[PDB]
């Protein structure tokens, strides 16, 4: 089997892409936050808290015929950016652009902190990184890539994101004709329960590249390009009047210049980024001060090639006994 469904920027930014998906029967169709950062596949639901609904679409289990409530189990996650849900768990029918998980675990939010209750466009994240970091407690539940790959074609899905525009994830083939070139694979360790993976080095615009192993994850649910301090201040030295803003939270620039691009390297292959994709604007509105969109990872603890990085690429994530990833130009 396969699947294949459209991914949506939430606003003019970027900030986060939506994908429609069908829960229950009759479907009841959620737009969720597909996440490779993370492994829970959880909604706002009729067992939201009701003062912590604001305009999502709810799931509710009662009107499914195929809802089963997973008896005791329960699940609570708190993301990088600080935001955070919880509450029970019902296992029922999930399709995905034409692809269907029987049994799937859907975890159903009794509370959400302010950011998830704040942004009207999300209804919901679906986990893809490794089922390891799946929060359902006394019994750790599959993703829905876990659960689906023994199914599939092949056992793998690609993130093809756009840039203000839509694209597309498809699970289980690869689309030979939605990337040019080759697609260049590398190693991942799956030992932190991420798609965990070397990019072999990095440029600024027309720069000399620099060959230095920088470890990260592929994360469709995070915006920004998070990189080590050193990395990230050689990008931002090439904008006039850019600094690093303790008060804002980051990198700010003039709303007046023109970004560079920024390369990373997939072993002997390059992804570039075009500085426009840089750009995440204004940052409070009417400001001619503009936010980065490649940030500093220290204090994270992680290096994050988040959405700004992923959407210059058609990107493989390879669900083989050993797990790989795949990057190709587009």
């Amino acid at each position: 089997s396969t699947g294949s469904a459209t991914t949506t920027p939430i606003d003019s930014l970027d900030d986060a892409y939506i994908t429609p998906v069908q829960i229950g029967t009759p479907a009841q169709t959620l737009n969720l936050d597909f996440d490779t950062g993370s492994s829970d596949l959880w909604v706002f639901s009729s067992e939201t808290t009701a003062s912590e609904v604001d305009g999502q679409t709810i799931y509710t289990p009662s009107k499914s015929t195929t809802a089963k409530l997973l008896s005791g189990a329960t699940w609570s996650i708190s993301y990088g950016d600080g935001s955070s849900s919880s509450g029970d768990v019902y296992t029922d029918t999930v399709s995905v652009g034409g692809l269907t998980v029987t049994g799937q675990a859907v975890e159903s939010a009794k509370k959400v902190s302010s950011s998830f209750t704040e942004d009207s466009t999300i209804d919901g994240l679906l986990g893809l990184a490794f089922s390891t970091l799946n929060t359902v407690s006394p019994t750790q539940q599959k993703t829905f890539f876990d659960n689906a790959k023994a199914s599939l074609d092949s056992p793998v899905f690609t993130a093809d994101l756009g840039y203000h525009a839509p694209g597309t994830y498809n699970f289980g083939f690869i689309d030979t004709t939605a990337y040019t070139g080759s697609i260049t694979y590398t190693a991942v360790s799956t030992k932190q329960g991420f798609w965990e993976w070397t990019s072999t080095g990095y440029a600024v615009g027309s720069g000399t590249f620099k060959s230095t192993s920088i470890d990260g994850i592929a994360d469709t649910g995070t915006t920004l390009l998070y990189l080590p301090a050193t990395v990230v201040s050689a990008y931002w030295a090439q904008v006039s009047g850019a600094k690093s803003s303790s008060s804002v939270g980051g990198y700010v620039f003039p709303c007046s210049a023109t970004l560079p691009s920024f390369t990373f390297g997939v072993g002997s292959a390059r992804i570039v980024i075009p500085g426009d994709y840089i750009d995440f604007g204004p940052i409070s509105t009417g400001s001619s001060s503009c936010f980065g969109g490649i940030q500093s990872s220290a204090g994270i603890g992680i290096n994050i090639f988040g959405d700004v990085a992923l959407k210059a690429a058609f990107v493989v994530f390879n669900g083989a006994t050993t797990p790989t990833l795949g990057f190709a130009s587009k």
